[PDB]
């Protein structure tokens, strides 16, 4: 009962693990005739945050379909910037991932970042965007936005790191953890997917300190 419209193609960082918006309201339109639909998002194939795609469909919906759960996923790079507009447009949902919190673990995780039309590579750029979205979450939250967190865990580089973050989240305002197990592919070919007994292991461990996603 969860449509996703792919309206966002820009994205504005490199992590190392289409329609028009016109287009988009017309496909859920038609969607909702034929299915029972209550959640309508943007979560791709970029940042949703980093298109004006987004806020253009998410305007139209408003008027379209007040009825529906409107939500979104971002690396919350732009979320200081844009969390007022996003409350403004009727978005309930937001799901931020966050990758690591410590700028050891996340200089590996992010090779750059484009803000404000500035390229920061290596720490620097993982301390922006770190520093964003951690910000972004408590901007959300105390708007009333439910902030859900996505956590790539990727073994040997911040599996004994998770709680850290479920720690540092929970802090900011954020409602539920989503620990997604890597997925090697390309750059970091070289990692391997979690074991299960892992990914169940930092689940049980992480839902002591927020509620986990299953």
């Amino acid at each position: 009962g969860r449509v996703h419209v792919p309206i966002a193609p820009r994205c504005n960082i490199h992590c190392k693990f289409l329609m028009t918006a016109d287009d988009a309201i017309k496909h859920v339109e038609k969607v909702k005739e034929e299915m029972p639909i209550s959640v309508i998002g943007v979560a791709g194939p970029g940042d949703a945050l980093a298109n004006e795609e987004t806020f253009e469909f998410f305007k139209k919906a408003s008027k379209k379909f007040p009825d529906l759960l409107k939500c979104m996923s971002t690396n919350g790079l732009l979320l200081p910037d844009r969390a007022d507009e996003l409350a403004e447009l009727g978005i309930n949902t937001v799901t931020v991932t966050v990758n690591a919190v410590d700028p050891e673990i996340g200089e590996k995780i992010y090779s750059f970042v484009v803000y404000k039309d500035k390229v920061y590579h290596g720490r620097e750029a993982f301390e922006v965007l770190s520093r964003n979205q951690l910000e972004g979450i408590e901007k959300l939250a105390e708007r009333g936005i439910i902030v859900k967190v996505n956590s790539v865990l990727i073994p040997g580089l911040n599996d004994e790191h998770i709680v850290d973050i479920a720690r540092e989240v929970k802090k900011r305002g954020a409602s539920l953890m989503n620990i997604i197990p890597l997925i090697p592919m390309g750059e970091m070919k070289d990692y391997p997917r979690p074991t299960c007994e892992q990914i169940e292991r930092v689940r049980n461990e992480v839902e002591k300190i927020i509620p986990v996603f299953r």
